[PDB]
C-alpha cells in the first residue's frame, strides 16, 4: 500500500496506543518513517504516471540526491525501540525482518524479509530490516552490513529502497558525550553522571560521537536519523501497565469478564508491579511475568469467584496475601 501515506501526526496517534513516554523519539520516528514513505509513493506515481512532465521531477528528485533516512535509534534496552518499529510495520502493514547484530560475532536477512512477505520482492523492497544491538560492533561486520544499508542488488533483492533501523544501548556512548564535547563543565564535578544524566546527555549526541564509540564514519552518513529513548521511569511503568490499547491489566481483565468477575487493580498494586519490574530490572517486559506469579491461583480457582468483583492490592501482588473479594 503505497496509494496513502499517513501523515506523521497519524502515524504518531498509532504509535501513541503503544508506545508510553519518548515523545521526541515518537516525534522523529513518525517523520521519518513518512518522509521515507511519502517517497517512495511519490516516486511511484510519476513512474506510473509515465510522460514527459513526470520525468523531468523524477531525474531532478535523482539529481539532488534525497539520502535514504535509514534510522539510528540509541536507547536503554526495553524502552521501545523495536515496539515502535513493530507497531508501525503492522499499522502500514509492511514487513519487518529483525535480526541481531551479535549474529555477525549475511544475505540471511534479507532471506526472513522475504518470508516474512511472501517472497514477493516488492513489498519485501517496501519493507524494513531491523538491526538491534548495532552497538555491540566488529569493525567487519558494520562495513559488511553497509553495503547492504547503502543498498545493492543480492541473490534476487534490490536492497535501494528498504528502511534501515538500527538500535542499540550504547553503553560507552555516554561518556564519550561527556568528555571532547561541547557544553563542557568548567567547574568542581562531584562525580560520575548519575543514570539520569548519563541517559539525558545522550539527547544531545552528535555524529563524530557515533564514530568515537566506534561506528564508521561510512555507516554513521547512512543513518540520517538519530532518535534517543530514555529509560522506563516508575510513572511510565505504571502507565504502561493500564494505558496501552492491549495494555495487560485490560487483557487480564478481558479474560477474568469471560467468566463474569470483576477484576481490579488497586493504585498502590499498579504501583507495587511497576516498582518490580524496576528492581528485578526485568523491565516493561517481565510485566506479564509479575502479574502470572501472582494471578495464576486466581485463575486457578476462579469460578469459586464467578459474578464476584476481585480487587487486586499490594499485599496480594507481593504475595503476602489474599486477593479482595467483593461480594
Ligand atoms: N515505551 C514503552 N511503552 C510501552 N511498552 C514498552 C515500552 N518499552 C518497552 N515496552 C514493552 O517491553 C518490550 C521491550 O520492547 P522493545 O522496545 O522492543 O525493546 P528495546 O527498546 O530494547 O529494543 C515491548 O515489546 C513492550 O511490551
Amino acid at each position: 500500500l503505497l496509494s496513502y501515506i499517513p501523515a506523521p501526526k497519524e502515524l504518531k496517534a498509532v504509535l501513541d496506543n503503544y508506545v508510553i513516554g519518548q515523545e521526541q523519539a515518537k516525534k522523529v520516528f513518525s517523520v521519518a518513517v513518512y518522509n521515507h514513505y511519502k517517497r517512495l509513493s511519490f516516486k511511484e506515481k510519476l513512474k506510473k504516471q509515465d510522460n514527459q512532465d513526470s520525468n523531468v521531477e523524477l531525474e531532478h528528485l535523482e539529481e539532488v540526491e534525497l539520502s535514504k533516512s535509514n534510522i539510528l535509534l540509541i536507547g536503554p534496552t526495553g524502552s521501545g525501540k523495536t515496539l515502535m518499529a513493530q507497531t508501525l510495520a503492522k499499522h502500514l502493514d509492511i514487513p519487518i525482518a529483525i535480526s541481531d547484530a551479535t549474529s555477525l560475532t549475511v544475505e540471511n536477512i534479507l532471506t526472513r524479509l522475504l518470508q516474512a512477505s511472501d517472497w514477493n520482492v516488492q513489498k519485501a523492497q517496501k519493507g524494513i530490516v531491523f538491526i538491534d544491538e548495532i552497538d555491540k560492533i566488529g569493525e567487519g561486520v558494520q562495513q559488511a552490513l553497509l553495503k547492504i544499508v547503502e543498498g545493492s542488488l543480492v541473490n534476487q533483492i534490490d536492497t535501494s529502497d528498504i528502511l534501515f533501523i538500527c538500535a542499540g544501548a550504547f553503553d560507552g556512548l555516554a561518556e564519550i558525550i561527556k568528555k571532547r564535547t561541547t557544553q563542557n563543565v568548567l567547574g568542581f564535578t562531584q562525580e560520575k553522571m548519575s543514570k539520569k544524566e548519563q541517559e539525558a546527555i545522550l539527547h544531545l549526541v552528535q555524529t563524530h560521537d557515533l564514530v568515537t564509540y566506534g561506528l564508521i564514519p561510512e555507516l554513521i552518513g547512512r543513518l540520517p536519523v538519530l532518535s534517543t529513548l530514555d529509560s522506563i521511569s516508575l510513572e511510565a511503568m505504571v502507565d504502561i501497565l493500564q494505558k496501552p490499547k492491549n495494555a495487560l491489566i485490560k487483557q487480564y481483565q478481558q479474560l477474568f469478564k469471560m467468566d463474569e468477575v470483576d477484576l481490579i487493580f488497586e493504585e498502590e498494586a499498579i504501583k507495587e508491579i511497576a516498582q518490580l519490574a524496576l528492581e528485578r530490572k526485568t523491565g516493561a517486559r517481565g510485566l506479564r511475568a509479575i502479574i502470572e506469579d501472582f494471578c495464576l491461583d486466581i485463575m486457578f480457582d476462579l469460578p469459586k469467584l464467578k459474578g464476584s468483583e476481585v480487587r487486586i492490592t499490594k499485599d496480594c501482588v507481593l504475595k503476602q496475601a489474599e486477593p479482595l473479594i467483593i461480594a
